[PDB]
Formats: structure tokens, sequence, C-alpha cells
């Protein structure tokens, strides 16, 4: 994943989430170098652990108690367990991704720095910065009225219908690893975002040149096609950094959708308090939120590398000198076998296209469920 | 999207169905230019939402009704509520899209008569405006018969079945959205008909200029690689202008063709009147028209831009002149990375597959539900 | 479709079956011909027409009959009306592929003429019309005998459980029509199956040519690739003649296939006579043949085309002269862009991997229907 | 398949289990040569045809038994007939696929014979060795001990709900059985794996040799070209060797994983003896790991054919040498027209993708099932 001054901040709550045992440290000469960080290391490690032993400690108190308010009947158990189980895998998912990808980290920040070191006037670090903050911030401040929210609703159902200070205590732990899977998710559309912005910028950079002495054009060319190539290989570290995580998150957020809608379906149908309605939609709201922040900057970046040999090909039919038009040969011709899609794993491609499989799925699910009910 | 003079009604009837809000011009040397109408973009923006307002309200009324004919049960609400609501969607995105897209719109009728320019001998002015006359009056005259159908059963079984025309002022505005819905069917397919019509033309100056001095043959290669890559433009600022509107409109289509096979299926297992039985064998076939209005287009333009390989490479083997084989060469390099698929905002890929998959679906979702009643 | 003396008796057979309705005559130098044939025109839309009206008035008046035997109840007079009507839809739809594709058939027909001209040392006449023959009679012989048991069994149901001969008169056009898709069954198939041959023959002759008088290799190779384009031009002729044909006969693979194994569970589980279970059985069987006659001749012509590039690479790769390898880099041009796959009028693509889709829904379908009887 | 001296031991596995009717003997000039046995031919045809018969015959003393414990009530008894009928099949498609590989087995061998000749340094004789026997013994221990768990539970369940051993005996056959399918696996995998390492060997020869006297640098890359070429046959071979058996061993995985997966739930709701349950997680845990074993080699194998294009990439735009910058392109344009994906014969590819579908499968199966019980 990319660790850059300019959203440094993001790194530090990476790293207070359990999900960053790493050190980040400028050498002498420039040349930030990330190291692993043995405390934080074993902080993360045993910080997922606890954790996830307190949230399945709680669901089975909450199951082996004289008046539960969320397991109760088999099947509302069943739909729980599912439920904190896949947000538990997701953690522990993201947690073992962070644990052992040092060196893919450090490979990827450097070839990120070596990228960067071209593309001088195109940095724009003050509004990258602040772009990146916000998100990070409106991700945070989202998920933290929404487990208010939740929690708030759960303590009123419990009193209107009496000892519920224990069982909000022992359903708090799923709370925060809700916390660490948005950390989880913010840090991973960091990545993918500045892997898109950078492909834009060399975009920009190669129809500017050209569309608006050869020598310096040649090596121009050169270092444009070493960019892409490294960008390319920087897409697949972070596939490799982060494919299985975001197979699981991509997991979580289908079956969060699916149990929600019908859990709101179902309560309309009931037509019991409106608040939990508002809280089931705000919930639907906000995994769709989580579906797009993972699907969209890959998608992105798969589009913006892609629209590279059209530019190329464009110069290629505007240029009269020889050797700057092999080295553009050369480049169309390392486009021409070269992929970008960011992949879950091997076991999907990750882009928009997947939110039409989730729909084909989505609506499948409900058709089989909502109406069984009548 | 597409505004000429040949078909220059067309666009008045999207300007008067609140999808269009552009003014067209010619200036003094030819040339039309299309500008911003705040005149007709507030009439539009209002109309839209003054129409979604009203229709949503007839509904809300219809349900907190003390006799309702199309609310009723809570099955057939929901089934009722979506379907207006998919309808309203498909048209708050066109008219979005129409909203927003003035410089998409510039630009693709720029590079139109550009590309019209080159392709002089192949123009049929009347055959085009013809055909595209007689596809709008032919679909504006279908979905009116059918409106007045639809209303004439609906009255007629609420009268036999008494304080109706209240119930029928309330549905007006769902008519008179599927009235804009049948206009933004209209616009784009006169759009990606033009364009395909726009790439055979080029396909066939390919196969005449060579299958039946030489400076006149080099150029006229060149230009044709320019009308192509100009015409996988126009594509793509089709699919920019579009995207999100069609797959609006295919969901539409899908949900659509689903509710009307099962409640026909139900009706005729119920053994009712045979009115409302051929209103909704003419409401599937209308709704499968639409789907192919849509697909139809698009595929054939695809299905026209890939051929051109063909072509070129035939031209290829059958020339004996070396800087016009060199320009052949860049031309079946340019068209080898190439693409002109239309798409529905990245989700997928619009041509004649789609039909399959909705099959795929409209099959699924029946034996779900046609066999559920028994 | 093909029309060649070797399988001459196989058109005949498409000509008494109202699918054929052309003339075919050798002029005075060799040049056998195809016209349209006016008189087996009419003959052939009369008995489409007849038959598809004959079939559904023995249909309707099964229905309003006092003891009906395969109408009965909703459900099986729904499965029997939607089985019969399939049958009729794919008739009807390859009489119409046969009445209006003269124009194809004579080009295609005079491409293979061409083809068949070069690779004279490989064209086993006699083999060749031996399979084809053997194919058309044992397809015949197996349909024959299945509708004589269908309606043996049939008669020996109706008796046991008495006016019965009238129903066998009424559903003898449905018969019929099956004997006409088996000859439509025949006729692409064998199309397909030479269009594969000779693909094969083609990679032969390149495999020969090289692994095992430099102007002769190179017209050779010239003569190989003109070869390869008009065998790719035939595939595309064949689909554009058989595209919805083929469809709606995989339309009909499927629903049969369906229906037929949730018929024969459903009598498996009531326990009923075995009679009946083998001929059940045996329609099963006949079903996945016809979908393999028409799935696995466009797959091997698929594979076969595809092979032709890694030979042309091998080649090249062994050749140490200029202007014969020079054209083999325009054989290897040609055939990077270019595809063979036969397309069901564009709707999907014919070859193995339909198979494993037809699974995904016949298990789907039976998972859905086999457990709702229990 | 591979018969090499390093994995010779799997070989004589594969012999002893009907699945390899070959003899491997040495020759006087080292090339181990592979040929027909036909005693041991015989001993499998007669091995598998009397294992298939006795299984199949215990099922039915089971069916027809006045006290039966697996087969019960229709349900039961369709899917133990399923599965065991499934196991069968795979079975048998194994040991025909044996049967009839002799000149692919050859082939194969003296492909990868040639290939193992030129990468000399990087052959680990040992650590492969000691590998594939690792695998196999783990493979062989886990079966066996799942297999004499499950007997077990069986024994114990018939004998707490008296005359058990005959219906133990009755089902050992299906254990046997389930060894032959175990020992298949293990071919498959051995094969497949080795195809992976080679070409993972041949990616590091061709970065070593130029990322870290020109003639020796040319046959060098020609040689890499041709292993390369001879791989990607090899891996074709495995494919025509092995499809139809993949395909089915397939099916197999996912029926047992969604029956299982069913039975689970089932028994979890109906709260009974936890022992079944912890076979049954067993069982699911062991089929899910025989399905990774057949798709893991061949994602392995095709994701590492397909980086070799990269690499030559490079290699060409770091060369100034210009034969061999010839040789790199004629390289490149062999690389770019490949394939190495291994096939069930045509029906679908073999990769980590086919777990995704799985799923999409195993969700609706259960989806469909689960709720159906309640």
């Amino acid at each position: 994943m990319e660790i850059s001054e300019t959203n440094i901040g993001i790194f530090y709550v990476s790293k207070l989430l359990a999900l960053a045992p790493y050190s980040a440290k400028k050498n002498s000469k420039g040349q930030l170098e990330i190291t692993r960080s043995w405390l934080f290391s074993i902080y993360s490690v045993c910080l997922c652990l606890i954790m996830v032993f307190l949230t399945y400690r709680g669901l089975l108190f909450d199951a082996n108690s004289n008046i539960p308010v969320r397991m109760k009947s088999a099947t509302s158990k069943v739909v729980t367990a599912s439920d904190v189980s896949v947000v538990v895998l997701a953690i522990v998912t993201g947690v073992y991704c962070g644990m052992f990808g040092l060196r893919a980290t450090q490979e990827l920040n450097t070839r990120l720095d070596k990228i960067d070191s071209t593309l001088s006037p195109y940095n724009n670090v003050k509004k990258d910065r602040w772009r990146a903050y916000a998100m990070a911030t409106v991700s945070l401040i989202v998920i933290g009225i929404l487990l208010g929210l939740d929690v708030g609703t759960w303590v009123r159902m419990a009193q209107e219908m009496e000892d519920t200070e224990l069982n909000v205590q022992w359903y708090i732990p799923f709370y925060s690893l809700y916390f660490i899977l948005t950390g989880l998710h913010i840090n991973f559309a960091n990545t993918a975002y500045g892997l898109g912005r950078r492909y834009k910028r060399l975009n920009q950079m190669l129809r500017t040149s050209y569309l608006s002495a050869t020598k310096n054009k040649s090596l121009l060319i050169r270092a444009m096609a070493d960019n892409h190539e490294s960008l390319g290989k920087c897409v697949r570290l972070l596939s490799r950094f982060y494919g299985i995580a975001v197979l699981f998150i991509l997991v979580s957020c289908l079956l969060h959708l699916v149990a929600t809608a019908y859990f709101l379906f179902l309560e309309m149908l009931n037509k019991r308090d409106n608040g939990y309605v508002w809280v089931q939609m705000l919930w639907i709201i906000f995994h769709f939120l989580r579906l797009l922040m993972v699907v969209e900057p890959c998608h992105l970046a798969a589009r913006e590398a892609r629209k590279t040999i059209q530019i190329v090909c464009e110069i290629e039919r505007k240029v009269f000198e020889p050797i700057l038009v092999e080295e553009t040969k050369k480049f169309w011709q390392q486009l021409l076998v070269d992929d970008a899609e960011f992949s879950a794993s091997g076991l999907c491609r990750v882009n928009r296209t997947i939110l039409t499989s989730f729909a084909s799925a989505i609506a499948t699910y409900l058709v089989i469920l909502i109406q069984f009910q009548k």
C-alpha cells in the first residue's frame, strides 16, 4: 500500500486500527523508508485476536442467556452469526494481509517515488492531501454516527421491550470490528485512488507533450513507457497485497446487502416501528457506499490504464522522426500486451461489472426469500 | 446526441419532452451550433420535478383511499410502486443526462459533421430523414394507442367493479411519464442508428475504393482511418452521455417484462376477462420492442465497427504500393487496439447478448413465481 | 448451406422436408448451380403452414374434449402447449431460414468449390459421402423408432385407461413436426461438419508442406491464406443463414431437456408403469444427442480454425526465405484478427461452453421444481 | 501425464489404483520409455468393473433390506444414489482416460525430457521428489483417516440405533472408490504442478539471463521460445488426457459440497449428535481441499505462462543487438498468440475463477434448500 507524506496521516490511522504494523522514517537525503515495527505488529496481532474473541464471546453469552434480543429464534441466530462471522473474517484477513505485506509495501512505495519523480509538474500535493484526509474523516464520521444510531435504536427497542446494558456491552466488540473494517476500506481506497490518479497524470502528460530538441521527447516517451510499466507492476503489487482481503470484503458487502434488504422488507411488511426502518435504510446506504468505495477506484484505474494505447496510436500517426517513432512503436507493443485490472487473488476482476453481478444475485436471493414469507 | 438537419424534428421532440434543453442555430457559413437554452432548461427541470411529484402524489392518494383499485393488497402495492418508481427513475436519469450533456453533444455533433463531410457520395439525406421521422411517429403512435387502451380497460374494469375518474386523474401522470420514456428511447435509438449507419458507410467506402493517382488513395485511406477513430470517439461520447440512462432503461425493461409476464400468467390461470389479457399482451410486446430498440442499434454499430479490420486486411493483401501499404499497416495497427461497444456506464456491454441474459433471468424469476401460486 | 455431390442425397432430404426450396443442376463445364425452385418453395410453405395448423388444431380439440389424456390439468396443459409451440417455432424458423437463404447458399457453395479446388489430395469423397449418409440414416432411423415407441406407449396407456385413435390422429402432426426438426438438425450438422473438415484439411496441408522451387511454396502459402479467409467467410455465411434457427433449436433443446427430466423424476417418485420411464429416458437421450449434434460441429470448427495460427508461427520460425517469410507474416497478421465461432444470430456463441450453461440452468430449474413436489 | 524418476513412486501408486496401465523402463542410454502393460491394463479394467458392480450391488441390497440406515426415505435414497453414482462416474472416467492415454503420455514425457534437458541449473530433483512424495502421502493419510472416521461414526450410529456389519460390508466398495478418486487427484495434481514448475523455471531463466558471446544468448532465446511452445503443447496434451475426467471431478466436488453443506445445516437445525457434525465438517474440508488440488495447479500454470510476455518485452527494451532482437521479436510474436489455460474438454476453463462460480451455485442451491425446511 501507499505510504506518502501527502497522506501520511492516513497511514497513522491504518497503524492505529491494527492494519499497518510498519514504521515510516525519512532518511538523511529525503527518501522515506518503511520498516517492520515489532511493537506495533505485536499490538495489532493481540488487538485483533482479543477483539475477535470478545465479539464471539459476547455472541455466545447472548445465545446462552435467559432473555436474548438478537439471537432468539434459530433463523435469527443463523443470520446474526453469519453477519458477525463475515465481518470477523474480513477483519482477520485484512490484519493478516497487513501483517505479511512488508516487502510488497516497500516495493510499491519505491516504485511510486520513482514514478512521481518524473511527473513533477502534475503533483497537486495540497489537493491530494485535502481529498484523502476529507475521505478518511467523512468515512470515520459516517461510521461513527451510524454505530451510535444503531446502538441507540437497539437500546431503545430493548428498553421498551430491562437488563439491556449487559447485551450492549456484549455487542460493542462488533461495532469496534466495524470501525476496523471502515479503516481497511479507507486504506484500500486510498491506495487504488492514488494508482488511478498517477495513471491519469501519465495520460495527461502524454496528451500534452505531443498534441500541444527531439532527444528530450525521445527520453520523455521512454520515461512514460517505464512509468506505465511501473504502474502496472504497482497494480499487481496491490493485488498481491490485498487480494484475499478485497475478496472477503466483497463477500461481506454482498451478504450484508442481501440480509439488510431482506430484513427491511420483512419489517416493512410487519409494519413495526419506523425508527428501525430508517436505521436499516442507513445501513443499506452504508453497505452500498462501501461496495462503491471498493469497486470504483479499481474500475477507474483499469479504465485510465487502457486509454493510454489510444493516445500512443494518435502520437504514432503524428510523428515524422524515425528513432522516436521506433520508441513509440516499442511503447505500443508494450501496451498491447498489458493488463491493469485489480484481481481479488485471481477469483474475480474488480470493476463496475461486479455491481451488475451483485444485482443478479441480490434480486435472485430476494425473489426466493421475500415472497416465501407470503 | 446527434443534432442534424435531416432529423432536426427529432430534436424538437426531445426538446418538448424535457430531454433536450438545447438550442440549435445555423451560423453564417453553414455550421449549425448547439448552445444551452436557459428557458428550456428551466422548463425541463420544472416539468420533470412537477410530473414526478404528481405521479407519486397520485399513488399516495390511491394507497390512502377508502376504495383502491390498483394498490389494494400489499403485494399489489409493492408491484405497482416498484413499476412506477422504476419508470420515474428512468425518466429522472434521462432528464439529468440531457441536463448536463451540453459539451458532449457539441463535441459529438462537430465530429459527426467532420465525418459526414468526407462521405459525400453516401449521404441519402431524404432516406435517413424519412426513416427517422417514420420511427419517431410510429413509436409515438404506438405508445398513444397503448396508453389509450390501458386507460380504457382500467376505467372499464373500475366502472363494472363508481367514482373512477378521480383514480384515472391520479394515474394520468404515470402515462405522461411513459410518453417521456418513449421520447428518450426515440432519441437514443436515433443517435445509435446514426452511428451505425456512418460505420456502414465507412465500410462501404473502403470496400468500393479498392475491391472495385496513388496519392488520392493514400489520403483516402488516411481519411478513412481518421473517420474510424472519430466514430469510435463518438461512440464513447454517446456512452458518456447516456450510460446511466440506458442502464436504468434496461432495468426498467427487465422489471416490466417480468412483472407483466407474471401478471399475465396469473390472470390466465384465474381465467378472468380477456380484455385485460389482450392489454397485457400488448404491453409485453411494447416492452420487448423497447428492449430491442435499445439493444439492436448498439449491437449493429459494434458489429459494423469490428468488420473494418477484415476489409483492411483484404486491402493489405492486394497492394503493391509501399507508402500506401505503410498507411494500411498503420490503419490495421489502429484497428487492432480499438473498441466500439456501447457500455452502460461500465456496468455492462449493450449488445444482443443482453437479451440472452434477460431470458436467463426472466425464466428463473418466473419459475420461482409462476409455480409458487400452485 | 452446403450443396455438393458427395452428399447430394442429403439435399434431397432437405428438399423433401420443406427446408431446401432450391434446385441444383450441373451446367455444361462441371459447376453445379443452385437456383430457386418455385414449385418446391410453394410446396414447402404450404406444407409448413398446413402442418402447424393441423398440430395446433389437434391440440385445441384435445383441450376441448370430454376426455383428454394429455391436456387434463392446467399445469399439464401449459407444459404440453409450451413443448408443442416450441417445436412449432423451431420448425417455422427453419423453414423461414431455408425460404430466404438462396443468395447465401449460392455464395457458400461457390466459396466451398473454390476452396476444395485447392485441396485436391485431401478429398476423401467416398469417406465423406459414407459418413454423411450414415449420419442422416441413423438420425432418421432413431427418430422413427422413437416416435413409434412414443405413440405405442401413448396408445397403450390410453387403451388401459377406449376412443383413443382420435387422439392419436390429433397428435400425429406433432410427430411429423419432429421429423422435420430432425431433418433440420441433419442439414445444419452436415454443413458445420463440412466446414470443420475443410479447416482440418487446411491445417494438415500447412503442417505437411513445411514440417515434412520457392515460388511454389510462396503461392501455396498465399492460397492457404485465401482459403482460410474464405472458410471464415463461409462460417459467417452459415451463421447468417441459420442463426435464428439454431437459437430456437437450442431453446427447444433446453426446454425439452428440463421438461423431460422433471416428468421423469415425478414419474419415478410416483412409481408408475416402467414403460413410460423407459420412453422418457429414450427421449432424454435423444434431446441430449440433438444438443450435441448442434454444439459439437461448431466447437470443432472453431477449435480447428484457431489452431492455424500456431502452425503459422512454427512455419515462421523455420523459414530463411525473405519474400515467403513476408507472406507468412501477412498470413499471421490476417489470422491474428479473425474469428470463426458460429454465432446464433449474435445472441450467443455456439460451442461446448453452451453445454455448461445448460447444466447451470437444468440443475437450477430442477432444484426449484423437483423438491417443490415434496 | 508425467512419468519421471523424481516422482516414479507416484506412478506406481497410479498403477496400483487402476489409473496407470503402463510400464516404464529405462533403455540403454538413459531415456525412460513408457509402453502399454497388457497385464496391468486387464487388471485395471477388471478391478474398476468389479468395484463399480460391488458398490452398486451394496446400494441395491441396502435399498431392498428390511432395515436400511442410509437409503430409508425417498429423498435420502436419491441423495445417496446421486453421490455414489457421481463418485462412480468420476472413477470410471479416470480409468477410461488412463486406459486410452498411452500416446499422449509418451509424447508428454518426451517433450518434458527435452524441456528439462535445457533447464539443467534449475532441477532441484531432491526438493521436487520430497514435495511430490509428501503430497501423495499426506493425501492418502488424510483420506484413510477420514474413511476410518466415517465408517466408525456410521457403525456407532447403527449400533446405538444390531445387524450392522452387513451394511458396513455393503458400503466398503464406496470407500475403496474414494481411495481411487484420491489417487486420481494426486496424479492430476502432480502433472499440473510439474508443468507449472517448469513454466516458473523458464521465467526465472529468462529473468536471470538478461536482467543480471552474443550467439550463446541468441540460441538461449531460441531454446527458451522452443521450451515455451513445448510447454504449451504439454498443457494441451494434459488437457486432452484428463479433460473429461477433470470435468466429472469438478461436478463431483460441486455435488458433494452442496450435499454435505445441506446435510450439515439440517443436522445442526435438528441438534442431533455432534460426532456426525464433526464428521460432516471434516468431509466438507476434504471436498474443498480436493477442489483446490484440482483448481490451483491449473491457475498457477496459466498465470506463470502468461507472465513470460512481460519479461520478453522488458528484454526487448534492453537489447542493442540486431539478430538477437529479431529473435526476441519472434518470441514476442509467438507469445502474443498463445494460450495455456487447462480446459475441461472444452466445457470450461479450469482456474481460480471456477471457485467463484461454485460459490454462486453453492449459495443459490442452499438458499432454495436451507430455508425450505422452515
